[PDB]
């Protein structure tokens, strides 16, 4: 597992690597940040690295990855945002997740 950030004309993009997943996680679009839980996708603390996309002129303040959050086997993603924005999930394949 791992997280990544990039941009396209739609704006800021968060490409997440989900190895060992079948269905889809729980996308929770909040007014502050984003939440993505992956059951049975518990990632190691050695892969919960965060991003530093500060002053990138994007709606995404900064990406933050965190393993444990109080539920066995679950993982969690925190994508801080700012101002009005829209979330768009894309599944180019069974394992690769993206957030435009």
């Amino acid at each position: 597992k791992d997280v990544r950030f990039e941009e396209s004309s739609s704006g800021g993009r968060i490409v997440m690597k989900l190895s060992g997943t079948s269905g889809w996680k729980v996308d929770r679009p909040d007014p502050r940040s984003a939440v993505l839980t992956l059951d049975n996708a518990r990632l190691p603390k050695k892969f919960e690295r965060s991003l530093d996309t500060s002053a990138l002129d994007t709606p995404v303040k900064m990406i933050s990855a965190f393993s444990v959050p109080g539920a066995g086997g679950k993982v969690r993603l925190v994508v801080a945002a700012d101002g009005a924005i829209e979330e768009k999930v894309s599944q180019s394949a069974g394992t690769l997740s993206w957030r435009l």
